């Protein structure tokens, strides 16, 4: 009895400082949900208004384009940015030939982490500081294209912070996991004792 007394001391203890370190990990984790919150809605900015004057559009802006090659990466179409712009718009409209369907796929789209490769060629696109996309720029050259890049780069941008909040919840569940199976081992075993 006093062997099992200390054993179940000692898995009490590792028990509690298990829940601690889960609690400062979902603390610090909560707060940078709320960033991905944030980031969500600078997501969520595009709307069906938006997307049908895209297939209305018609005439091809220099910087309106961009935006279709990076909404084409996000949807891993394929074609990269080698393919010429001209012929990487024709692509685009297809996808805008529905204003309902492009915005209800968007939703549906959103995922966790998507594609890894894509967000490469993204993150290239964001991360160069030639060719504007900075979603400041990009409302001079046309409204509608200012809107599509929020998105995109709130779900570039959103798709990091949610990444880093990812590991953040990973490691708050695993500690979490880890005490509450301490804790039915203890309650357990001190009903036993």
């Amino acid at each position: 009895q006093t062997i099992a007394n200390a054993e179940e001391e000692k898995t009490n203890v590792a028990a509690a400082e298990a829940e601690k370190i889960s609690k400062e990990a979902t603390e610090a984790l909560a707060e940078a949900l709320p960033a991905l919150r944030s980031a969500e809605a600078a997501v969520d900015c595009l709307k069906k208004p938006h997307v049908t004057e895209m297939k209305n559009l018609g005439s091809p802006p220099a910087g309106v384009i961009v935006t279709a090659r990076v909404v084409l990466i996000l949807f891993n179409q394929g074609i990269t940015l080698n393919d010429p712009d001209e012929k990487v718009w024709k692509k685009a409209v297809t996808f805008m030939n529905n204003p309902q369907a492009f915005i209800d796929k968007v939703k549906s789209f959103d995922g966790e982490n998507i594609e890894p490769n894509i967000i490469e060629q993204s993150n290239k696109i964001i991360q160069d500081p030639s060719k504007k996309f900075n979603e400041k720029d990009m409302a001079g050259q046309s409204y509608a294209a200012s809107k599509l890049c929020a998105w995109a780069v709130n779900i570039v941008t959103f798709n990091k912070i949610f990444k880093q909040v990812k590991p953040l919840q990973d490691a708050q569940k695993q500690a979490n996991e880890i005490l509450e199976e301490k804790k039915k081992e203890l309650a357990i075993v001190k009903q036993r004792v």
